[PDB]
RNA sequence: AUUGCAUAUA
């Protein structure tokens, strides 16, 4: 049952309501969708009294708000737009609620923008009350998002006893839906003395991963973003087993990448390998350009081949348009001799 | 993903 103030305001009997004429009936607004709705946007519109009029309602009674449905985007309203003073007393609503918080669907959100917007101490204090709850964050589909959260916008050095978790686990997480996702985040904003672990349990893998649904994720996120070095000894991985991993449903993904990221090398290095060497009859070539898969690598390789090297691959291939003719995963394959006809 | 893949609110 809602007071006859919010129902009346939801028939529309109010059209120009303001702040003030709602005093008392902040927390009854904040958890109405409407209700909501109209607090957020009139506190863009609001003074800083207005605002701290709100403020004082939604504080005494923040935690339910933070978990709830709609009345979490009025909290994340006073964390991003919001005096010094009142995410303070926001962040401190938090000691000891962020990890039930960052588990919780609409707590998590809260969480996040948070960590996006007080310092760098609240921070700290935060990111802590995660320790030894990591793995379970990270598994979690609301909490994986927070830790994510932390890794970019937090220090990297409040962040080791997240490398310390993932310790003798980097397989096993880069092989999970969500843990795939914290791993690639650490990649790109942790320190040298945090990544250096990590790549190394990864390239004890390498051959495990690029066949993994989310392995390859991580894997192609190297290929794209890593350095010259971790990205080699992938290519070196990839090498001599070409036609397999092209035919394979996401090792192929992780080939074509080897393929757009390597050295002009190890790119002339590859695309010699599927022309060299050899599949019974035909060239491996042959086997590729008709699969479902590998198809997809002959054409990403056409397309960074140098013209030195085009040629050849377009002269092995150019002796089979009989088959290819009749083969619908290579129909591409075919007007790409247009590039080149 | 277009013949081939992953990302939690009104």
């Amino acid at each position: 049952g809602r007071s006859r103030l919010l129902e009346d305001f939801r028939n529309n009997r109010y059209p120009n309501l303001q702040l003030r004429e709602i005093a008392g009936h902040i927390m009854e607004f904040s958890q109405d969708q409407h209700g909501s709705r109209f607090i957020q946007l009139k506190l863009e519109r609001a003074t800083p009294a207005e605002r701290q009029l709100v403020f004082n309602e939604i504080l005494q009674a923040a935690y339910q708000l933070m978990v709830d449905v709609f009345g979490n985007y009025v909290i994340q309203k006073f964390f991003e737009f919001g005096s010094l003073e009142q995410k303070l007393a926001l962040a401190e609503r938090i000691r000891g609620h962020v990890l039930s918080l960052a588990l919780q669907m609409y707590g998590c959100r809260v969480i996040q923008k948070a960590l996006e917007f007080i310092p760098s101490d609240q921070q700290n204090e935060m990111v802590r009350e995660l320790d030894g709850h990591v793995l379970k964050c990270v598994k979690d589909q609301n909490g994986n998002h927070v830790v994510q959260k932390c890794i970019e916008c937090v220090q990297p050095q409040s962040l080791q006893f997240i490398i310390d978790a993932f310790k003798g686990q980097v397989f096993a997480l880069s092989t999970h839906p969500y843990g795939c996702r914290v791993i690639q985040r650490i990649l790109e904003h942790c320190l040298p003395d945090q990544t250096l672990p990590i790549l190394e349990e990864l390239h004890q893998h390498t051959e495990q991963l690029v066949q993994d649904q989310y392995g390859s994720y991580v894997i192609r996120h190297v290929l794209e973003h890593g350095r010259p070095e971790d990205k080699s000894k992938i290519v070196a991985e990839i090498r001599g087993n070409v036609l397999v991993l092209s035919q394979h449903k996401f090792a192929s993904n992780v080939v074509e990448k080897c393929v757009t990221h390597a050295s002009r090398t190890e790119r002339a290095v590859l695309i010699d390998e599927v022309c060299t060497m050899n599949d019974g009859p035909h060239s491996a070539l042959y086997t590729m350009m008709k699969d479902q898969y590998a198809n997809y690598v002959v054409q990403k390789m056409i397309d960074v081949a140098e013209p030195g090297q085009r040629k050849i691959v377009m002269h092995k291939i150019r002796p089979h348009i009989a088959t290819l003719r009749k083969y619908t995963y290579g129909k591409h394959i075919l007007a790409k001799l247009e590039k080149y006809y």
